[PDB]
């Protein structure tokens, strides 16, 4: 990576904790912010060395290829390339392939991120894949947030935990997880808790409600 | 974080600290300095992280990104943001979700927390949070202080830890902390030791309190 | 904490090390030199997070409360804060309070350590923990050094093991702690080692009365 | 290793992870990626290292040792060394086993990488044993691409890792890959998924795919 | 420790590794070279620090101090203190006790060690340390080098693992373990390999010892 | 050690790996590039933490002292040591012994090596304790590579493990074993494998003869 700004190799324990994320906990939503914790800073060498040191998962590992070609694509049709000797003061056009690592060098990397203007290679191929990261997650989430219904003897605490957890997991914006929460989080409630925060009226917190159940 | 002032990512064992520190402990009020102590100097970025990466236990986790957003609209409220272009020498007023790091890059949080006059921007959110952890860990807590009672064969010193565990975990001031420890300790002790702790007088220390009941 | 003078955050795994060490060991004497080492150069905010950080023990943490409470009380006493506005070029008297870290901010307790001359805050913050320390120590002692006497086939060197170690807990100053070396440990002895100690003289070493007492 | 320019012995954990790597997983393709990481900037020498302190695989190492030196070989050919006083300014040219740095000195190896224009002798003999590595992973591969065939009630999602984890070890450019992929995914699956991947037609991603077979 | 030379803090992984050492290996004689080798640039407070922090061992501790003490009186008679105000540009001459760290502030054993000319008092007191290890670990070495026999069917390379053993815990000099090795281990061989040894001659070495009686 | 020319003191894990390499793995020729690894820019103090940190094995240790001996007595009869007072500007010619580190200061192992022309007495001390290495590992070596013959039912690969395992431990130089490899691998292969290899031609690569021997 580099560090606010002078190159660093990636660290053997940040690899090893990566590794360890993927073994432990395959594709559970918490695993993308642990990625992008762990590449703070880093260059696309460095992102291509994370995805790559996975062993086993290929066909998500395919499906991320897949994603990264079709955001690399894009970026190609956006930013089409020039015909002209690169000067000696100036640095080349990036492609999608530079972006995604394939195609330039560790220097190269490390020039477009540091020249000034700053263009920031690392950071665009990160969002692409987050974003392909996503895709898995959400496609390997068994449940629908539909399905999350409280169960007779369930403690409400427990059903909110199963909510938003496949909540998480849902391929929806936040203004449609918005109206998942007021609409379906009291609608599948158990029939005692239900009455009870319905009784609350529609604009009482989690907290509120969670401690309108809490002795049902 | 930014240790005092260049900016630097955060690491791969502080990020597995907070991690094993919630699997293991849950919301355990010995949590919240463990968690203060693992963001010392963190920007909103990387106090997000941490949240983030958090598996499980999404009730609390929703019910801090609420707390958060209420924070966040009382600061809105308080510092109405001001129209026109912020100038070369300068940088702009940092919203609620800026602060909340949802609406704001790492390099504006930087330059808040950087700049002189200095923006703490991490430190503000980092409140914001710590309020939210206390909402949690009271909610959580499955025992009163009023419920804490000595056994008639239990030793002092098991009682107190029980006692002062428990009033760690209350909602109460520092004076309401303060008539509890000199009202309840005493009277919810067992006969034996109860006895004992009044004939001392009561502006006796607890080291004296617990070495008169030591042998009872 | 500040290396010598540029400040840092605590680390992850001083933070990990020191909650060990109360869960491993509670407050066996060397909990104390543990805590010191892992306190090198520690500020106030510093010294609170290491506190805090222990779960369980609340008897002792109340009892230590206190303990650095009337040193607050004491420091304060003896250094009244004046009456004035705090001029440019210097900076505020601290307080029992300030010195405790709960009523001065970072950037004040940096302050006071690094501005000359020193006002070390942070060291003698410490000295107070430790004072506390060594009254929860002392009083969660089970056995008096009057009671530690030598087994009839006990070897000598298990005996001064179980002394010294006993001892090291003692509320007693050096030359207390002298008159119990050169008095029980000879008296304490079993009949037929007794006897050996005794032909040696007053004045030999614990080398030399190890060495005599081996045999037998 | 060099961080960018300033040389550095290779890290205890480093050198711990490259041999806990070939312990746990043999010459999984994985391997490679992880040791590219791990010799990030790494001199021969460093390189060297890592290959020697590998127990066992002796068979593997001296494939690795024959293909670096055909490598050398090649070199050689190439790059002829000139008779003639090697300059006070200037420095030698470097022979195959002075890359692979059996017959160079650490100061030789500094000087190559750091002097301009640069001579990387470290990522040059790092290619040279990645293709090595490559020769023995894939023969190290049990399996042939042509044998992964779907089960009759095996989910298509690991029949697609079975397919892309035997994939990533076959000795194969891109296109031949890519035709790999086009044509034998489809055709060797089970009956009642083949079918309704067909009815997508031939540009469907591997999402698409996925997603179809999903139910099946 | 001081880095050469900027003070710094003892680490926690050296502080826990000296603390492991003792709690696995006791007194084994290795124990001091890992001693000398965690305490590289140690103040006498960093010294102080390793030693306290041991648990148990508590006879052997107080016989180190004795040791440190009379190290400290001899230190005093041939280093007398002068009466008189320490000037401006000077520092105070030291006495055993501040050598010791007992008596000294952290800033005066700094001033002493990085003044010039360098009065050590970090490497001083450490000689006296070992000094006590010393007869610690000889005094707690249960056999004598006399008793090291070699058995009738015992491997020579076995009995030369325990003669060697026993003789790095013996108190002799290098010219009393010089004959030590010329004399008893080949007197103290069993009978069949006795021969064997004679026959080499008195000027063989210990590879040639080892290899004559590897197939007996 | 002394990283590319400020000095400092050996690390915990550095010293905890040396130590465990030798507990797990004993004298396996892989633990002398350990060894090196381990010990880059390390001086003669350093060197000799290492070897003394190591208990058992004291038939091997005290085997290395002797060799370490010859090497410094030969160095002493090609270096004699001129007599005459060490003007100021000038550095003391070493002995054996100062390079052996026994009888040098850690500031003259550091003026030495620092100091230019450089007198890298740590690299030169390095050599011999490899040189004493290899004698050990190959004494301890329990197979001759004459010995190695493939099993009627073995597969060759492991035959070829088991070939150059023995072949790395052998006392041998590169044209000796490379005379072992052409001759004795092919001719000590079973029957069956023998015949196919001698059917290849007398030049062919291991992967060639791997390959070969595959379904057999
Ligand atoms: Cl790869
Ligand atoms: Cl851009
Ligand atoms: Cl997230
Ligand atoms: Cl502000
Ligand atoms: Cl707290
Ligand atoms: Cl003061
Ligand atoms: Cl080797
Ligand atoms: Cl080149
Ligand atoms: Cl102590
Ligand atoms: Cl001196
Ligand atoms: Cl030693
Ligand atoms: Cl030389």
């Amino acid at each position: 990576p580099i560090v606010q700004m002078v190159h660093q190799a990636i660290s053997p324990r940040t690899l090893n904790a990566w590794v360890k994320v993927v073994e432990e906990k395959a594709f559970s939503p918490e695993v993308i912010p642990m990625f992008s914790a762990l590449s703070e800073g880093a260059t696309p060498q460095d992102l291509n060395t994370m995805l790559n040191t996975v062993g086993g998962h290929q066909a998500a590992m395919q499906m991320l290829k897949e994603t990264i070609n079709e955001e690399a694509a894009e970026w190609d049709r956006l930013h089409p390339v020039h015909a002209g000797p690169i000067a000696p003061g100036q640095m080349r056009e990036p492609r999608g392939s530079d972006i995604a690592g394939t195609t330039s060098t560790l220097q190269e990397q490390i020039g477009w991120m540091t020249h000034n203007p700053p263009i920031p290679v690392g950071e665009i191929y990160k969002r692409w894949i987050i974003l392909g990261l996503n895709k898995i997650v959400r496609m390997y989430s068994p449940t629908s947030i539909l399905d999350i219904r409280q169960g007779p003897k369930e403690p409400f605490r427990d059903y909110v935990d199963r909510f938003y957890k496949t909540l998480r997991a849902e391929q929806a914006s936040q203004e449609v997880k918005n109206w998942m929460t007021e609409t379906l989080l009291v609608q599948n409630a158990n029939p005692d808790c239900k009455t009870i925060l319905k009784a609350l009226g529609p604009g009482a917190t989690l907290e509120e409600m969670m401690t309108a159940c809490q002795g049902v």
